[PDB]
DNA sequence: CCGACACCGCATCAGC
DNA sequence: GCTGATGCGA
DNA sequence: GTCGG
């Protein structure tokens, strides 16, 4: 992090502009230049030198200009001082919370946790849960637990059906020493883009992981993604773990290389590789890459036995997960 | 200039 | 009930 | 807010 000063301030002024403007296209353009930013080898010394990189433009130059001056950005100064921003800002810290119903709250007087707390019946399923966890979710998981974590869950899913292959990406997988939440890619031979020979497939899973008392709480929950919550166990005397967010994406066996390199990540990296498979006439989601003919429409799927081969199709060099972190 | 900016699952809603 | 639009995940 | 054509 030698600029980790002016990463953070582009990362407040983007969370600003989501969650308070509601620009989501300022807000990509903000994270995009703390990312290429973020991982320029050397120690920024002008708004200029900045500029030369790509996404950081004439505005974010002089903003980094004034913060290497300075030591700060007036037009930060001052949204942190307004108090309908920053409960804004406060609120879409609870999972479940957006832009949305975070200005929404502020309007009817719900600014502060103890708002929310004493207004439990005016928050959905989800949101319940974002707030009795708020703290939890806040801190970070160890690798050491994530390690924990995953051979729980490889060895329940094993128990449930020894055909089901369960998979730990996102940040995990990328090599983080710490993770967010945790992320599993799920799959099972009867399970296909071709068909579907057994119902229940996530729920069994889901159910099996909520027995051992590892799933506590669900955030929501379909045929293919779960979003929930789940604990370590802890040991006599010893002091419960945080509970934690744990993500379960339920894909067709034979497209795990495009369902393996999206649940991977980062989203910023997803972002810029598919916005570079789409320069070079591709379309890339979690289940194939499509080529796109003249008339835009996406064609039929394009054979792929490795990640590698998604990469080579937008004449792109292969990145190992842990360069994978934009 | 000015249009494009990655992609999609699940919860919840309004209109029918 | 359905379907389409929106919010949130993120 | 930044970019390519
Ligand atoms: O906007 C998104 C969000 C997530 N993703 C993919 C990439 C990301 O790495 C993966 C898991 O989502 P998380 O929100 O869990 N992020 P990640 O695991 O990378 O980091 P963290 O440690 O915060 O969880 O889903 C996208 O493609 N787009
Ligand atoms: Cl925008
Ligand atoms: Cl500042
Ligand atoms: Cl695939
Ligand atoms: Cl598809
Ligand atoms: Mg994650
Ligand atoms: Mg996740
Ligand atoms: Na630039
Ligand atoms: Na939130």
């Amino acid at each position: 992090t030698l600029n980790g000063g002016i990463t953070d301030m582009l990362t407040e002024l983007a969370n600003f502009e989501k969650n308070v403007s509601q620009a989501i296209h300022k807000y990509n353009a903000y994270r995009k230049a703390a990312s290429v930013i973020a991982k320029y080898p050397h120690k920024i010394k002008s708004g200029a030198e900045a500029k030369k990189l790509p996404g950081v433009g004439t505005k974010i130059a002089e903003k980094i200009d004034e913060f290497l001056a300075t030591g700060k950005l007036r037009k930060l100064e001052k949204i942190r001082q307004d108090d309908t921003s920053s409960s804004i800002n406060f609120l879409t810290r609870v999972s479940g919370i957006g832009p949305s119903a975070a200005r929404k709250f502020v309007d009817e007087g719900i600014k502060t946790l103890e708002d929310l707390r004493k207004n439990e019946d005016k928050l959905n399923h989800h949101q319940r849960i974002g707030l009795k966890y708020f703290g939890d979710f806040e801190k970070r998981i160890p690798r050491e637990e994530m390690l924990q974590m995953q051979d729980i869950v490889l060895n329940e899913v094993k128990k449930v059906d020894s055909e089901y292959i369960a998979t730990v990406c996102g940040s995990f997988r990328r090599g983080a020493e710490s993770s967010g939440d945790m992320d599993v890619l799920l799959t099972h031979p009867s399970f296909t883009s071709e068909s579907t020979k057994q119902p229940k497939l996530l729920h069994q899973v889901v159910e099996q992981l909520q027995k051992v008392h590892f799933i506590t709480d669900t955030l929501s929950k379909g045929e293919t993604k779960f979003m929930g919550v789940c604990q370590l166990p802890s040991k006599n005397d010893e002091k419960e773990y945080p509970h934690r967010r744990i993500d379960i994406r339920l894909i067709p066996k034979d497209q795990y290389y495009c369902g393996v390199l999206y649940f991977t990540g980062s989203d910023i990296f997803n972002k810029n590789m598919r916005a570079h498979a789409l320069e070079k006439g591709f379309t890339i989601n979690e289940y194939t890459i499509r080529p796109l003919g003249v008339t835009g429409v996406a064609g039929e799927p394009l054979p792929v036995d490795s990640e590698k081969d998604i990469f080579d199709y937008i004449q792109w060099k292969y990145r190992e997960p842990k360069d994978r972190s934009e």
